């Protein structure tokens, strides 16, 4: 039929539920995105020892871009100068950009954060995160918030809230001036407030006031332990909007992912699989291991029995073992795509088994054979 | 027709001649090798930042690997229990060996050369090599030698030479003792002499006389000077047998290569192309570029205007220029895919025009172009 024969900037559906879990899609202009979703990290441009087709033959969908590299070298105005963000690298998909505040915090010197944003050796404001994410072509803007380290005080875990909150509708009306952002781009909001329900009750209602395309729970990467996680999340996601993306920033290992969707988040990002896999740790449905152990110098079985990467269909763990601890570059090559591939792996299982109405038995099976 | 319905171990055919030069092909059981030939090297059972489909994607036939490295970690008797070195990293195509005996010398300590060998901190012999390139699974073996310094004075280049064809004799009859050594695979000699025409030529008579399958050119990748280099190989490379390879061990720069192929010259292996490009030369048609210089920061021309390699199809000199100063694995993977590129796409440059009958013309014009 004629009637029958472009994307949105944005639309997210859930095709099913299972308790709190849901799976579905993020449609935007540059790609559909399968939810639950890991996103890769790129950290200045790429993702450590892939090049993007290897990215995209694992499965990822979008990946995440820091920003705080980025903006001091090659900086913001030359990358968009060149093109943006998506053709200097060769990653054509969507990107989710950070905002560049957490960085700043963790990485540079003599930092000061104020309520016009932070300074640090360099000014960094809200606004100018935002331009900075516009700059670089992201398609998911995060906005630009004020990290509480953990443990924190109820009071200072009140002030950075408050503050984030401010930073929130700030980001909002920065990417809403800006024609070009506002049409072909995502805004998410950050949901804080430490491990205080009543805080993180006062920022999801804000952040619902404000308005956002997706709701990240920020604060949660911080050391705080998976039992304290967890229990936050429980209270936590159910505040957020139902009918819109709940992203959980920085996690994490493969059970915190899969305990994180019981509890209704849709999206996550984390260096472990890349850091890690460079660092000699590969995981598996049996666990992870260490792969220099000396006990896979001559083991010619693949990283994982069931693994459909190309990693696992070519070499073997001594081969990997002898490259990793040569310091050779195809260990960090190899070791790297096998792990972003289980993680892609894993959320595929998830998505699957949600869609099929058999994820709590999913969850039950993984842990206990990862932890056997 | 029937009658028309495996390939031999070793088998040297010239399908073409200019001057000096010639083109042709190496069949061996595991594939065949265009000649004139560059051969990528594998250090440590890996060329380095590359998979060995992304070596053959651009245009290796063979590789060279070291032995040197793998005999000490993970050790030669453990890469035959593990299916031998194709197996183990992945290359199914021909692999030529060193003897280990020069990496010795270069790199190991407390040295000591004598009629046994080399001793260091462990006894390398003769024999030994042999057998060390067999349980690696060797396609092409090199005769264990005894390198020549540069300069050396005529005793010491004869007592050198000399030692080195004895060892040649032992090689020779160590290959043939083992017989799935000798029906599968190939050895080469090598000549020395260092830069003595007369010590050339006893070497070639002394190589000529035991029997091998190709000859290699040795001693000369050792600091002499590109006028030297050739005015050695123009009364050197006449000395060997015409019907059989010749390798110039461990060169080098492009116009090495030609001005070598216009003397003799069949096969080559460096470390250049990979070695160079991790620390951020490239090879182009218009001479070698630093990419590390601020003039490529903004350039979004490809590594080399004409090149046919993955990388200069997708990726920017100023995204490789942020990769390398950042230090990223990438930056390494992309340098070295497209240098060992280069050098292939070289030598197809120099076989098809000798198949043309107007190789003379190809190296004016690529020196005059490399050279501006
Ligand atoms: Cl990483
Ligand atoms: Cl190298
Ligand atoms: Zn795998
Ligand atoms: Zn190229």
């Amino acid at each position: 039929s004629m009637v029958e024969a472009d994307r949105p900037r944005f639309s997210f559906s859930i095709a099913a539920r299972e308790g709190k879990a849901r799976t579905g899609t993020i449609e935007m202009k540059r790609g559909v995105i399968r939810t639950p979703a890991f996103m890769p990290v790129g950290t200045a441009a790429t993702v450590k020892a892939l090049k993007p087709e290897t990215v995209r033959a694992t499965g990822a969908d979008i990946i995440l871009g820091n920003t705080y590299h980025l903006m001091l070298r090659p900086g913001a105005e030359r990358i968009a100068k060149l093109g943006g963000l998506h053709s200097f690298m060769g990653w054509d998909r969507p990107i989710l950009t950070d905002s560049g505040g957490y960085q700043v915090m963790s990485l540079s010197s003599l930092t000061k954060q104020s309520e016009e944003g932070v300074t640090f050796k360099h000014m960094l404001s809200p606004e100018r995160s935002i331009e900075i994410q516009h700059l670089l072509g992201s398609d998911i803007v995060m906005a630009f918030d004020e990290c509480t380290p953990y443990p924190a005080t109820p009071s200072r875990a009140a002030s950075s809230m408050e503050r984030s909150m401010r930073f929130a509708k700030r980001s909002r009306d920065a990417f809403d001036s800006r024609k070009e952002q506002a049409e072909n781009a995502a805004l998410f909001g950050i949901q804080q407030g430490s491990v205080f329900e009543n805080l993180r009750q006062q920022s999801a209602d804000a952040l619902a006031e404000i308005g956002f395309d997706g709701y990240a729970v920020g604060g949660l990467a911080v050391g705080e332990g998976q039992d304290e996680m967890f229990r936050v999340l429980d209270f936590s996601v159910p505040m957020l909007p139902d009918d819109k993306p709940h992203y959980l920033m920085g996690v994490g290992k493969p059970d915190d992912i899969v305990g994180a969707v019981e509890r209704g988040i849709d999206m996550f990002d984390c260096v472990l699989p890349t850091r890690s896999g460079r660092n000699g740790q590969a995981f598996t449905w049996d666990g992870p291991i260490n792969i220099r152990n000396a006990r896979f110098s001559e083991d010619l079985k693949p990283l994982d029995s069931e693994c459909h990467c190309a990693v696992c269909q070519k070499w073997s763990r001594a081969y990997i073992h002898h490259l990793i601890r040569a310091g050779e570059i195809l260990g960090a090559m190899l070791m790297t795509e096998h792990n972003i591939a289980f993680y892609q792996q894993l959320m595929q299982k998830i998505r699957d088994s949600i869609s099929e109405g058999r994820f709590s038995q999913f969850a039950q099976d993984f842990r206990a054979r990862y932890f056997a």
